[PDB]
């Protein structure tokens, strides 16, 4: 699925994103737009031979089991393809664990150099939640 930016929003919020460990929606949001643009499809292959997956390109270095990531962790608990389906619970789950892993949004490189210092409750503007 390629989500629409308000059609994601509505799903994420569905899944209890608003807010999650005080991140607002628009985070949420923006970092799929810049992580896989809104497509829960998307995988990019890593200089480290570890992939990452789905909405929120999740890496199978520590948070998924690829089978194919020499030394990784699957700290979610779960096959990364999974992650690669078009209903976004499985992703949603796995980045609840990452972001209390107590780093916040840090783990997304693109959320912190393309969303965060900008206005990102922007991304939710116009949508009727
Ligand atoms: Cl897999
Ligand atoms: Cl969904
Ligand atoms: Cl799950
Ligand atoms: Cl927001
Ligand atoms: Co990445």
């Amino acid at each position: 699925k390629v989500f629409g930016r308000c059609e994601l929003a509505a799903a994420m919020k569905r899944h209890g994103l608003d807010n999650y460990r005080g991140y607002s929606l628009g985070n949420w949001v923006c970092a799929a737009k810049f992580e896989s643009n809104f497509n829960t499809q998307a995988t990019n292959r890593n200089t480290d031979g570890s992939t990452d997956y789905g909405i929120l390109q999740i890496n199978s270095r520590w948070w998924c089991n690829d089978g194919r990531t020499p030394g990784s962790r699957n700290l979610c608990n779960i096959p990364c393809s999974a992650l690669l389906s078009s209903d976004i619970t499985a992703s949603v789950n796995c980045a609840k664990k990452i972001v209390s892993d107590g780093n916040g949004m840090n783990a997304w490189v693109a959320w912190r150099n393309r969303c965060k210092g900008t206005d990102v409750q922007a991304w939710i503007r116009g949508c009727r939640l």
